């Protein structure tokens, strides 16, 4: 099966943010809202923004989990490719297999799910800090989307769920992904190339 990938704000309002960090050459995450696709160097920190317009209860997650975004592969486990699965990368709390990890943070949950599959990583859903408008969760992807026998320049997308303590759906939200080498130039190339 696949799972949804449909937007919905539900009760609370859920969706996400990016930050505006521009295209240089140096740029090492940046999101692009015209493709709707964040580009991101491998294992490099990627600052996705949750926004709420009122308090879910105590005890809510947020998930995140890749699926292929073209049919033809969307029935495929994302999974980090043959190399980067035995490079001995660990955290100490994300299995080697999973592409998407949640830097600092020690309530981060990795599950493979019995029946898909499927990897996933989830976190409980915390208030803003005192000061701030809204809550952060720091994502790392941990293969290039080129890795041979992995994504094998098969595009990605991110669908970020807001749960309740039993896993049932409040909010959805999603993005794709290019994890590449050169991010800002990346983005430039794409997004020009949707305005030709
Ligand atoms: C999704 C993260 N988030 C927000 C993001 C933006 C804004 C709005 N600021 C202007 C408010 C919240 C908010 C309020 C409460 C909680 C909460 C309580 N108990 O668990 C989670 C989580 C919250
Ligand atoms: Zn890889």
């Amino acid at each position: 099966s696949v799972p949804s990938q449909k937007t919905y704000q539900g009760s609370y309002g859920f969706r996400l943010g990016f930050l505006h960090s521009g295209t240089a050459k140096s740029v090492t995450c940046t999101y692009s809202p015209a493709l709707n696709k964040l580009f991101c160097q491998l294992a490099k920190t990627c600052p996705v923004q949750l926004w709420v317009d009122s308090t879910p209860p105590p005890g809510t997650r947020v998930r995140a989990m890749a699926i292929y975004k073209q049919s033809q592969h969307m029935t495929e486990v994302v999974r980090r490719c043959p190399h980067h699965e035995r490079c001995s990368d660990s955290d100490g709390l994300a299995p080697p297999q999973h592409l998407i990890r949640v830097e600092g943070n020690l309530r981060a949950e990795y599950l493979d799910d019995r029946n898909t599959f499927r990897h996933s990583v989830v976190v409980p859903c915390e208030p803003p800090e005192v000061g701030s408008d809204c809550t952060t969760i720091h994502y790392n992807y941990m293969c290039y989307s080129s890795c041979m026998g992995g994504m094998n320049r098969r595009p990605i997308l991110t669908i970020i769920t807001l749960e309740d303590s039993s896993g049932n759906l409040l909010g959805r939200d999603s993005f794709e992904v290019r994890v590449c080498a050169c991010p800002g130039r990346d983005r430039r190339t794409e997004e020009e190339n949707l305005r030709k």
